[PDB]
């Protein structure tokens, strides 16, 4: 069934160390023929710091040797410049120094100050997405059969204590697409979660169909997300169960109190 490595992390300055320590195991282990590496990046302030560290420690294999080319795994519906963005987020403490051929946010270019942005603006702009995920990368058909999806070589995520990732929220229709007909789907976050802002987000067919998933989380109150991934059986699941259909490789860097 699902055998995923698990790492445990004293502190911040270590979980984003082994983050950013798995990221550049991959890229040397794949080799320079095969770069640039699709890598679809994650918000959140863990991988904030395993980014400043690619940045600070990294940057002549990213941007001399071109090692990864960049995507966002999930945005929010909110200008490129605002604080809310997690394509700002990672351009302020990595991509900014990053070729700009090689760095891909999702188009929120009709995302203004005046107007909060609706699924309709959610949805235009996945779709528009999608279609750049699929002349830039190889395409998948999920089951032999299927559609075909995207193949990213890593995609980065976290955890919610609601048990969702990336922005597939619970209940959401997003969470629904397994099958590989939607590749960037859409949500609105869960009551416990902001910003409260439409989202677009890789769906789970396309993540289930990455070469390799890193899953970084810390806090006691995101254990029940773990465990339940983790179990035998599903039983009042997360969302995020969703990633033992992961058809790469799939890790989790942990916290000590998520962990336990
Ligand atoms: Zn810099």
């Amino acid at each position: 069934s699902f055998k995923p490595t698990i790492s445990v992390h004293a502190t911040p300055q270590e979980l984003s160390a082994a983050g950013c320590r798995k990221i550049v195991e991959i890229i040397e282990a794949s080799g320079s023929q095969q770069w640039p590496l699709s890598i679809a990046l994650a918000g959140g302030s863990t991988p904030k710091m395993t980014y400043a560290r690619l940045h600070d420690e990294h940057l002549n294999l990213l941007r001399e040797k071109r090692a990864l080319r960049f995507f966002m795994g999930d945005e929010r519906m909110v200008p490129a410049d605002s604080t809310d963005s997690n394509y700002n987020m990672a351009r302020e403490v990595l991509l900014h120094d990053i070729p700009d051929d090689l760095v891909f946010p999702f188009d929120t270019s009709a995302v203004t100050p005046s107007a909060e942005a609706t699924s309709a603006d959610a949805m235009r702009v996945a779709e528009a997405y999608g279609k750049q995920l699929a002349s830039l990368l190889p395409l998948k058909s999920v089951g032999e059969a299927g559609p075909k999806v995207p193949v990213f070589d890593v995609v980065l995520l976290g955890l919610g204590s609601d048990g969702h990732t990336a922005s597939i929220f619970p209940g959401s229709q997003a969470e629904k697409e397994t099958d590989g007909k939607v590749v960037v789907s859409v949500g609105f976050p869960s009551e416990t979660m902001k910003p409260k802002v439409w989202r677009v987000t890789l769906s789970p067919a396309t993540i289930m169909q990455a070469r390799n998933v890193i899953v970084l989380a810390t806090g006691a109150e995101k254990k029940w997300v773990v465990d339940g991934i983790l179990a035998d059986t599903a039983h009042k699941a997360p969302v995020a169960r969703f990633l033992r259909g992961c058809e790469g490789n799939v890790s989790f860097l942990l916290d000590k109190e998520i962990a336990e």
